[PDB]
């Protein structure tokens, strides 16, 4: 036995899944990517319906030109931390783009969204302070809690009442951070932010909202669910990512707090890593700025989501949401076998969606998660619906 | 008081430093970067001597062409995890390049080196197991320990004897991970890996060596200090980064362990983040492959390092090492004021080096850290030495 013996269970489980004849869902390779909505997988032209490229920015010609120009002018990397030699022209640009996008005075970019959550949670809340979060929060949020020294207070998923009761039992004096997500990504439902933020404020907590799954398409300025729910000016910190709507890699936190940017002086995941490559921050800058006014894309995204959500439900699929509330549409299946058969039939027929099974989801929950793109055409969405009808029948969903 | 009140001390300290008239060392912006060794800072042409671009790969024409081609062909980002939709052609390529570079069957790429350390340490060693590390290990290694549930065992810095004594007192049965760095980056000295690995093996521990500061220029194949010290085939895991010699962003761990790649199934910082952009993994692939045989660069790097190290010592600077053992040359100054005055005079004269003061360094240690590049010319190195002589005099080092 050695350090890897602990993986024997996971290795056996994987082999059991493969024994069913299914393609390994954790080893899919996009051999070619023709556009935000088309790839070649296993030598087959395939519609993409399992990416977080919500606004189709990855092939935007301005984004691509900015990336190429940055490679040419500044090279492939920075070879240093933001606190030393790794802040180039384009890093300053991308932080200003976030200030402009969110209407904040402060903006701190990290090398990943995971690291932004890890860092901001573990740095803001110290010993004797409290981080209060939804039971089903993103892994990076839990990892930020684990990385820090604060008291961690979970509340029942999606429960305004349990948030209120749990907050109310904490001592009044210590500072507190309530961490919320605008969109619950598993099912694509929306958090009751207006009510939860009111509860947080009643108890004197600061609020951090993750708006990774809403950027560019919720609220008048595309700032997120909090903006859509009228909370502009009430959110202490907003965390996000460059890997979804923005279409690259990176993380950020924005704020209007006067001391915010002193976080750079303390935050270990900000300090102890190289800054992002020039091309990454140049593509992010361009993309963020375009997202401020990408009205045609926003309209298409929501039109597509409504057509997919409406079509799957009408067919008889059980969805994670009664109404189309986000760009994630989750199809709920009865068991692991049904989900795998559906996923495989879709893939073989030319469609890629994400499958989620335990322990990614709770025991008893087996999903196909579809994520819509501004650049899907109405034709593609109908093709997808046809594919879902054909697979749902061969498998016997529906 | 709120969550940011804890930063009042750091804010006051920063203001005290600025009160001396020094440029803020934590807010330097590379406005233009002409080459690996030249930038424009504060409107002034400046020689770069504080980057980890050891092999000058960031402006390599093959690296740049690969990045541009990847933007064009695959877009700006992947919008998904490696376990879902984020593995493109170029991700498979970069992991194969690492296998070829290190002669291993296993290779796992992460979105940063920080995350590779965070993830591999917290995933390999669980409850009831031990992570044994040097007191002065990199922050990411300590953060990996904090993220995991293992027992953490620090040993006195650079002490083979204390490693042996501390290891020997642990229970025999539980699995153990000894984590070592090939190059101690603060001063640029080298770990006694041959002796430490022998000690680790005597006690039945697995060994993880970080070779971030040696890639491409230690050992016959450029694999690192462990290779230079004859330890090929004896190291269980080697961790590294794409941000130094490789010249982009990203992290990795390589191994020949038969179960290694099952780490993908468990490792939270691998699973819960987007994969790197196509351009990043394409530039990394190209760079890694060129590093396998970059003999001219290697020779220049070491020639430059020897000239800088030899020249600074002869001038009368106290260096962190008696002999030129790495591409980091650390100048030790008597106090914080001396270091800041030296740093400012160098900057104003057209040279950028890194300054390190407490709490980055231990109390009593005040450094200028020079990092050499394969692409520095002998002329630049003499210019640098002239600048060090001029500043050392105006300040009164030397
Ligand atoms: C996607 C996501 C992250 C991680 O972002 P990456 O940039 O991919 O590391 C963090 N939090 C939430 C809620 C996310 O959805
Ligand atoms: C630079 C470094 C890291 C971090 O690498 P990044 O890729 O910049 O996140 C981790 N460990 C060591 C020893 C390092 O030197
Ligand atoms: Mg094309
Ligand atoms: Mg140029």
């Amino acid at each position: 036995r050695d350090l890897l013996s602990k993986f024997d269970g996971l290795i056996a489980e994987r082999q059991k899944l493969l024994d069913s004849g299914v393609t390994d869902p954790f080893a899919i390779v996009m051999e070619q990517v023709k556009s935000p909505t088309e790839a070649v997988i296993r030598g087959k032209d395939t519609i993409l319906l399992g990416t977080y490229n919500y606004m189709g920015m990855t092939f935007d010609p301005d984004v691509i030109a900015a990336g190429k120009e940055a490679l040419e002018k500044f090279g492939s990397g920075t070879n240093g931390s933001r606190m030393l030699n790794g802040t180039f022209h384009d890093h300053m640009e991308v932080e200003q783009a976030l200030r402009d996008f969110y209407g904040t005075t402060g903006a701190i970019v990290f090398s990943t969204g995971y690291m932004a959550n890890l860092g901001i949670i573990s740095t803001l809340a110290g010993k004797g302070e409290y981080v209060i979060l939804d039971a089903d929060s993103h892994a990076s949020i839990y990892d930020g809690c684990q990385q820090g020294n604060a008291e961690i207070v979970r509340f029942r998923h999606n429960s305004v009442e349990d948030l209120d009761k749990r907050l109310g039992r904490l001592p009044k004096e210590p500072a507190k951070l309530v961490v919320l997500e605008g969109v619950y990504s598993m099912l694509g439902d929306i958090a009751p932010l207006k009510e939860m933020v009111a509860v947080a404020k009643k108890h004197g907590a600061m609020v951090l909202v993750d708006e990774a799954h809403s950027m560019g398409f919720f609220g008048p300025n595309g700032r997120g669910v909090y903006e859509a729910q009228g909370l502009e000016g009430q959110i202490d910190f907003v965390v996000g990512t460059f890997s979804k709507s923005v279409g690259t890699v990176g993380g950020f936190v924005v704020s209007n707090h006067p001391k915010f940017e002193a976080v750079r002086l303390a935050c270990r995941p900000y300090i102890f890593t190289a800054s992002l490559p020039p091309s990454v921050v140049a593509t992010a800058t361009t993309s963020i700025r375009k997202l401020m006014t990408a009205h045609e894309k926003r309209e298409r995204l929501w039109s597509n989501a409504r057509a997919l959500h409406g079509g799957l439900k009408a067919m008889g699929f059980r969805l994670g949401t009664e109404t189309c509330d986000s760009a994630i549409v989750a199809v709920m299946l009865e068991d692991q076998e049904q989900a795998a058969m559906m996923w495989q039939a879709l893939l073989d027929g030319g469609l890629y969606v994400n499958m989620a099974r335990p322990p990614a989801t709770p025991a008893g929950t087996f999903l196909l998660r579809c994520s819509i793109c501004a650049e899907h055409t109405p034709a593609q969405i109908q093709t997808v619906l046809g594919m879902f009808q054909a697979a749902g029948r061969a498998v016997g969903v529906i």
